[PDB]
């Protein structure tokens, strides 16, 4: 391994052999249906709302988040990169596919798959990859880094449906080396979208932009009908010509065939014949091939770029709706703008590379913090691309100013921004991209006073209840499967009309976003201040026995709704104190005294009937009136967490609420597997795990690293990052379960996971406060 010395990989970066197997995988813990798309995974590419292409650690471009909302796993094998090497004097060099893989049917058989283990190494640091490839049969020796330019504060590049994939090349030998890298795609207009007659009309072209000093050749990939429907526009892959090496190219080759009509170029020389032939097909698949060569000699490094864009303009919902995607703001809507695209990262990748140098350095410098940490913390943003991103720019048919935004839960329970779980999972959003943030803020604002009398069957008892109720702030912006935006609380599981905790988690990240942003925000205050004064009125009705905080019922009726709460709880009582103090906040900015005064009389009421209740000693009890009411919850006291992160101060007092974390670090984490697998949400006093609901005996990851958090706030910086270890080493390691890229909502002791690709383990960023 001499290649790593000539490229700059950081330490913290997730590290894996290519073609390593991995042994002790989890998988899905639960009774009902559940994705498993196994631990061959890789950090993925393109922007936010463009659609991304996973690319796993194997080389295989395998998880398709194209179809915006949905996930697809399955390698398009004619998607490569491959290599020949011929050795002066040799009379045959050697060519091979870098993939630890073959396909499963005949196709593609002339190729030589099966790149060999203990070859090279994949490496992630999102929004880098990185790819070394080290073989005894290849004396020189190749790096590929490939990356999206995902920027906080760029609201433009970000969004854009491209990656740029810049190769190095380094000669050990002491002997010239012919070398060779060739970048296939197939033309996949036609895999998803497409109801019938899957690759007809599907053909490929040649761009040749020649200019000064910047020779640029790229295949365009698209369809003869210019339909404006969700299935067509165009992919394209190219090259940026350096000093030293030529460009040779092959419009069209069969992918459903043998691919010696490719091969049999590539793997004689390494050069290809640069046949044109736009002859659309009919039935069978086609694909396109970009190669350079080039001469090494011995200590000589190379240098050389390749893109690949898509420019899907449309996404289609299962309801009907169509929207276009955010970057077509940039290079139009017709779907003809994929070699624009290509060009603008061929030409602009470098200063792209230090842009995002730029935003890593400060943390990655920081010589405080250990590499492992850092690893989880860029590594979990890989979910902002992958989380089935949707970002509109105008419905199809209808201008407007605002670009609405949704990121979904995840995939097993397909709902956008899911307002439980962007609670959690939304500090990303607010600290590096706060303009997508304040807008998913609005959205929620304009639902408040929404009424959808309609009934619906709920899932779990079968009882029917109202979709939508004024005052409630709903559960979800709605599903891919039918109208997100436009049809909220898709979700049915349970009737979220009746939550305790959701309006005060809407208030609570109200206040959060303006106080991550600076304090400077008054309009969005303004804009938000009647529904969090409608949110809190509401609530405040549902306080039966009049101690001043709302009653939780013993039936589902707030986010770990299977494990029953009842009267009193910490849990919503906690948020509903940290609520009110936030909006006796909001009364002071906007000069609203009245809100003041009554927001400031409630809090005081529930703040001495809260502690009278609930503290116990040594921690704060789960509820008042359950059968587990003495169980020691990890998330107790969220509320005073988020106080902490807004600036409210002590809602509790400081000394009861040390002794709780103290409590939850010593039990619910310490007494929990060893404390290497995170904070199981109950555990009872006497020191088992509370068995009264699957929830209970649950590791919430995106929890466990908002109690790291809390527990980092108020001083407890050994314990924080202990608690939060156990999800990294979970999620990265090699004692852990394999899930990286994937990280799950939640594990049981097993390590068996429940819904993976998830939204809440985004709470890592809370430590960077
Ligand atoms: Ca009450």
């Amino acid at each position: 391994d001499k290649i790593s010395h000539k490229i700059d990989i950081p330490d913290s970066a997730w590290t894996i052999g290519i073609g390593e197997k991995f042994k002790n995988a989890g998988h899905p813990n639960v009774k009902y249906p559940m994705i498993d798309d196994s631990y061959v995974q890789g950090a993925p590419l393109g922007g936010f709302g463009a659609g991304t292409i996973g690319r796993t650690y194997n080389g295989g471009f395998s998880r398709w988040h194209l179809e915006i909302g949905k996930n697809k796993y399955t390698t398009v094998y004619a998607n490569q990169f491959s290599v020949f090497q011929k050795v002066e004097g040799n009379k045959d060099g050697v060519a091979q596919v870098l993939y630890a893989g073959e396909p499963e049917n005949g196709y593609l058989s002339s190729w030589k798959w099966d790149y060999p283990k203990e070859s090279g190494m994949y490496y992630a640091l999102y929004p880098n990859s990185w790819y070394t490839y080290t073989n005894k049969d290849l004396p020189v020796q190749l790096a590929v880094k490939q990356f999206s330019p995902i920027i906080p504060y760029n609201y433009k590049e970000t969004s854009y449906p491209v990656a740029v994939f810049k190769w190095t090349a380094y000669n050990p030998t002491n002997k010239n080396v012919d070398v060779s890298i060739m970048f296939t795609w197939q033309n996949m207009i036609g895999f998803f979208g497409k109801q019938v007659n899957v690759n007809s009309g599907n053909f490929n072209k040649i761009i040749k932009d020649k200019s000064k000093d910047s020779e640029i050749v790229a295949a365009v990939m698209g369809n003869i009908s210019n339909d404006n429907e969700e299935w067509n526009g165009e992919y394209s892959i190219g090259v940026k010509k350096v000093p030293g090496v030529d460009i040779s190219y092959k419009a069209k080759f069969v992918t459903t065939g043998d691919g010696s009509d490719l091969w049999h170029e590539f793997s004689k020389n390494g050069i290809l014949d640069n046949k044109d032939d736009e002859t659309p097909t009919k039935q069978d698949g086609i694909g396109s091939a970009i190669a350079v060569n080039f001469k090494l000699q011995p200590g000589q490094t190379i240098e050389v770029p390749f893109a690949l864009s898509w420019d899907l303009p449309i996404m289609k919902f299962g309801g009907g709706d169509k929207w276009y995607k955010m970057y077509t703001k940039y290079f139009g809507k017709n779907g003809k703008n994929s070699f624009a695209i290509l060009k603008e990262a061929l030409n602009n990748y470098q200063k792209w590379e230090k842009m995002i140098d730029d935003w890593q350095k400060p943390i990655l410098s920081n010589k405080s913090k250990p590499d492992w940490y850092k690893t989880a913390l860029f590594n979990e943003l890989y979910y902002l691309a992958d989380g089935g991103t949707a970002w509109e720019n105008g419905k199809v048919g209808e201008k407007r100013t605002n670009n609405m935004f949704g990121l979904l839960e995840c995939f097993d329970y397909n709902y956008y921004e899911t307002l439980d779980v962007r609670f959690y999972g939304s500090f990303p959003l607010v600290m590096l991209w706060p303009d997508i943030e304040k807008q998913v803020m609005r959205q929620f604002a304009d639902t408040i006073n929404v009424q959808d009398s309609s009934e619906f069957k709920v899932g779990s008892n079968g009882a029917m209840a109202v979709k939508k109720v004024q005052g409630m702030i709903p559960h979800d912006l709605g599903s891919s499967y039918a109208l997100p935006w436009i049809k909220i609380n898709a979700y049915d599981w349970q009737n979220p009309n009746i939550w305790k905790d959701l309006n005060s988690k809407y208030v609570l990240l109200v206040y959060r976003d303006y106080v991550l942003t600076g304090k400077t925000d008054k309009e969005f205050l303004k804009y938000t201040w009647k529904s969090v004064k409608t949110a809190l009125d509401k609530l405040k009705e549902m306080d039966k026995d009049n101690d001043g905080i709302p009653d939780n019922e013993g039936i589902p009726d707030q986010t770990y709704a299977t494990w029953s709460m009842k009267g009193t709880s910490a849990y919503c009582g906690s948020l509903w104190l940290a609520a009110l103090k936030a909006a006796q906040e909001i009364g002071k900015v906007l000069k609203d005294n009245e809100a003041y005064i009554k927001y400031n009389e409630w809090y005081k009421i529930a703040q001495q009937n809260f502690e009278k209740e609930l503290w116990n000693g040594e921690y704060y009890n789960f509820d008042t009136e359950s059968d587990h009411k003495d169980s020691i919850m990890a998330d107790q006291l969220a509320g005073q967490w988020y106080a902490d992160i807004l600036r409210l101060g002590d809602i509790l007092p400081k000394d009861h609420v040390q002794k709780a974390l103290k409590k939850i670090y010593e039990f619910n984490v310490m007494k929990f597997e060893n404390g290497k697998m995170g904070a199981v949400n109950g555990m009872r006093p006497d020191g088992i795990v509370d068995e009264s609901d699957i929830q209970a005996q649950e590791v919430w990851t995106g929890v466990t690293y908002a109690l790291a958090s809390f527990m980092k706030y108020r001083g407890m910086t050994e314990e924080a990052y202990n608690t939060a270890y156990g999800v990294y080493k979970m999620t990265y390691d090699k004692s852990g379960k394999g899930y990286w890229f994937r990280t799950p909502e939640a594990w049981t002791k097993d390590g068996n996971y429940r819904a993976s690709m998830y939204m809440r383990p985004l709470s890592i960023w809370s430590m960077e406060v």
